[PDB]
C-alpha cells in the first residue's frame, strides 16, 4: 500500500493559503472529510425524523457509533469498551491523577516523573501530590537527552506508586525506552502514564504489545476536530477507578441518599458527550487509515532531515533534534526567538517558538525556549528549501 | 422590533429534514452562522501565515476573542474576564463543587439541593459531600411543582454553605423564585450554584440583579456547538477558586519543587481550548442578539399552550407543565410513553420520552418517566396541529 505525498497533501482545503506550514506538532491541519462531516453534523437533526436527508443522517450515525472501535484499531486495543472520550490529553492525564492515584496514593509515596515531559504530564502530578501527602521524584535525562530508562532501577523504592512518562518529546522529538521502563515499573508493582499526544501522531502505540496501563491523545493533533481526545485503559484500571465529573449520562441510579454508576467507559463520560468531536474524529481516524502511517512518517523524518543538515551548514545552529525526528527544535545563537518567527511568517513559514509547555525540559537543555519545525505528511521538499532560504534571509537581517 | 416567527425559521438549514422538530430541550438545530463559521475554522490555517485569506482569517479571531464578551451581554455580567470556558454545564457545576467548595466545607456543613434539580446539580453535591463530611439537605417542591423556596428560611442553618438551584426546570419548565432564594441564602452566607442550562435558553439570568454567584449553561442547547459550555462566576469566587485541571495553559511557573498560575479565567482552564466550539458559540450568541427574547419566548410559549389545551381533550392526558412553559411534558395513562415516542415519529414528528436525568423529580412527581414535547421560536401553529393529529393516531394505534 505504497504511500503518496501528492494525493495526500490533495485532501487539505487550507493548504492553499497556508503557506508553507510547519506548525503540526502545536496542531493539525484538517482533511475534506473531518470539514464535511462536521458539516454535516451542525446541518442535520440530531431527532429520530428525516423527512428529506435519512441517509445522510444514517452515515453520521455509524461515524458515532465506530468511534471507539476506530481508535481501539489504532492503538490495537483488545476491546473498543477501553476507551473513554475526554476533551484532551489534559483532561485523560488528569483524570488519571485524581481518579486512579488519588485515592491509592499514601504520605510518603513516590511519582516518578520525566524530566522531558510536557505540563499536562507533570502538574497533574504535582497537584495530586500536595492534596495526598505524595511526592514527585525527577526521572532525569541521559546524555542522548532522552529520560533516563536505565536509572530507573535506582530511582524507584518500596514507595514507587506511579510512572509518568512521555512516549514522545513534543521538543527533541524523542522517544524513550517506553518498553524497558514499563517492565521496571510493573516489577515494583507501579502503573504507568503514558503520554502520547505526540506518538499517536507519529508511531501509535501498541498498547497491548507494550503492556501501557494508561494512554492519552488529543484529536487536534491528529488531524482532528478540537475538543476531543481519548485516554485508553486497561479494563481493570478503568473499572478500579473512581467516578470523574458527577452528572447525567455517568449514573445508574440517583436519589438523596447517592447514587450508583454504570461501569467503563461510560462511568467516566458525564454529560452530553461533545458529539461533534466524536464523528469528526472518527472521520479523521477513517480517513487516516486508507495511508501506511510508517511510509507517511518516514517522508515526514526525511524532510525534517534535509532541513536539519542543511541549516547546520549555517553559523551559530543549534539543534535539539533526537532519533531524526519529524519534529525539529532548534535556534540561531545571538538572534531573537521571537525576531525569528516573525521574519519567518512575513517570508510565509508557519512555525512558533516559546517553551512549548517543557520548561523543565529546557531548563535541562540550557535554554529559555526554541524554535520549532514540525513536518507532516502534507509538506513537501519544496517546503524545505522555502524554510532554509527563508532563515538565511532572517539572519542577514538579524545579524 | 417585532419577532418575526418565519425570519427566525429561514436560518436553520435542518429544518426541512427535521420534520416537526420537538426535542430543542435536549438539543437545539444550528443557524447557518454556526455552520458556516465552523466550516471556515477547519477549512483555514491557525497559524501566523495566509497568503491571501486574512481577512477570513481575522474575522475567525474576533470571534473568538470576543467570545466571551457576548456570554457576558447575555447575562449582563460586568466584565468578560468572569466568564469560564467549560465542556458543558455538567463540566461547570462540577467545577465549582471540586474548585469552590470543597477546599472549604468542613465536617458537619450542607448543601442544600433542590428535588428538582437535574443530575447534573445533584450528583456533584452528593459527591463533594461525601468527600468533605458535609450533608445534603432536600429542598422539596410546594403545591405548585416548583423548588419551595418559602422554605428555606426553615431548612437554613448556621452550617448552611451552599444552595444548588435550578434556574429553570427541564421537565417542568418550572422556574423558581431565583431572587428570593438568593436573597434567603446570602443572608445566612451562603453562595448560590444556579444551574442556567435551560434558563439560559428561555429566560437568560441578569446575573447583576439577581445577584447570582455562579451560572452554568450548555451551548448546543443555546443553538450552539457541541463540547462547550460556560461557568460565570463573581470574579471574587473565580479568584478564590483552586485550580481545576492541571496543564498548560493555565500555568505559568512550573519546576519539579510546585508552580504558579494565570489569573482567572485561564486559571481554569487546562489545555489547548476547543477553539471550533467557542467560535461557534460566539457566532450563535451574535446570531441570536438580533431578536428580542421575550417575544421568541413567548411564542415558543404559546404554542406549548395551544398543545397542551388540544391534548388535555383527550381522555387519559396528564401534563406536568409549570407556568406556560415552552416545554409540556405529559403522558397518556395506559399507553407506552416509548411506543408513543416510536409512531409520532412515523407522523414526522421528533420527541422523546424517558426519565430526563431528574429522577428524584420524577419519583416526587410520582412517575417512572414522561414524554416531552418542547418548543421553539422555529416551531409554528402547524407543527401543533401535527402533532395533536399524530397523537390521536397514535392513540387509536396503541390503544
Ligand atoms: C442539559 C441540562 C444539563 C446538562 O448539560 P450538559 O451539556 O450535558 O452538561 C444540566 N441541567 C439542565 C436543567 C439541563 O437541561
Ligand atoms: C499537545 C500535547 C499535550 C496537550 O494536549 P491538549 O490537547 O492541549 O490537552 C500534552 N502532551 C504533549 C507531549 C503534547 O504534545
Amino acid at each position: 500500500n505504497v504511500f503518496n505525498p501528492a494525493q495526500f497533501r490533495a485532501q487539505f482545503p487550507a493548504l492553499q493559503d497556508a503557506g508553507v506550514y510547519l506548525d503540526s506538532a502545536a496542531t493539525a491541519l484538517k482533511p475534506e472529510a473531518v470539514v464535511e462531516a462536521t458539516q454535516q453534523f451542525y446541518s442535520l437533526s440530531a431527532g429520530n425524523v428525516h423527512r428529506s436527508q435519512f441517509a445522510e443522517a444514517q452515515r453520521l450515525t455509524a461515524r458515532y457509533e465506530a468511534a471507539r472501535e476506530k481508535v481501539a484499531q489504532l492503538l490495537n486495543a483488545p476491546d473498543d469498551k477501553t476507551i473513554v472520550w475526554t476533551r484532551g490529553t489534559t483532561e485523560s492525564i488528569n483524570m488519571v491523577a485524581q481518579c486512579y492515584a488519588r485515592p491509592r496514593l499514601q504520605p510518603g509515596d513516590e511519582i516518578i516523573v520525566s524530566v522531558a515531559e510536557h505540563h499536562a504530564n507533570l502538574v497533574p502530578w504535582l497537584m495530586v501530590a500536595q492534596q495526598t501527602g505524595a511526592k514527585v521524584v525527577k526521572l532525569p535525562l541521559n546524555a542522548q537527552r532522552l529520560p533516563d530508562v536505565d536509572l530507573l532501577p535506582e530511582l524507584i523504592t518500596p514507595r514507587s506508586r506511579i510512572l509518568a512518562l512521555g512516549q514522545m518529546s513534543n521538543v527533541t522529538g524523542g522517544c524513550p525506552d517506553l518498553a524497558r521502563a514499563i517492565t521496571f515499573a510493573h516489577s515494583a508493582g507501579m502503573v504507568v502514564m503514558v503520554d502520547g499526544a505526540q506518538g499517536a501522531v507519529h508511531f501509535p502505540a501498541d498498547v497491548q504489545q507494550l503492556d501501557i496501563d494508561f494512554y492519552a491523545f488529543s484529536g487536534h493533533k491528529l488531524y482532528g476536530p478540537t475538543g476531543i481526545g481519548v485516554l485508553y485503559g486497561k479494563s481493570e484500571l478503568l473499572e478500579a477507578m473512581s467516578p470523574w465529573l458527577g452528572g447525567g449520562k455517568m449514573v445508574h441510579e440517583v436519589s438523596f441518599d447517592g447514587f450508583t454508576t454504570q461501569s467503563a467507559p461510560w462511568k467516566l463520560e458525564a454529560g452530553t458527550p461533545n458529539v461533534a468531536g466524536v464523528i469528526g474524529l472518527s472521520a479523521a481516524l477513517e480517513w487516516l487509515a486508507d495511508y501506511d502511517i510508517n511510509q507517511a512518517e518516514s517522508w515526514s523524518r526525511s524532510l525534517a532531515t534535509l532541513a536539519e543538515d542543511a541549516l547546520a551548514k549555517r553559523p551559530g545552529f543549534r539543534s535539539f533534534r533526537c532519533q531524526d525526528s519529524s519534529l525539529l527544535a532548534f535556534d540561531f545563537a545571538g538572534v531573537h526567538h521571537s525576531d525569528m518567527v516573525t521574519l519567518l511568517a512575513e517570508y510565509g513559514i508557519a512555525l512558533r517558538a516559546g517553551q512549548h509547555c517543557a520548561q523543565p525540559l529546557l531548563a535541562e537543555l540550557g535554554v529559555t525556549g526554541t524554535l520549532r519545525a514540525s513536518f507532516a505528511p502534507y509538506n513537501t521538499k519544496s517546503d524545505v528549501d522555502a524554510l532554509v532560504n527563508a532563515v538565511d534571509r532572517a539572519l542577514e537581517l538579524l545579524v
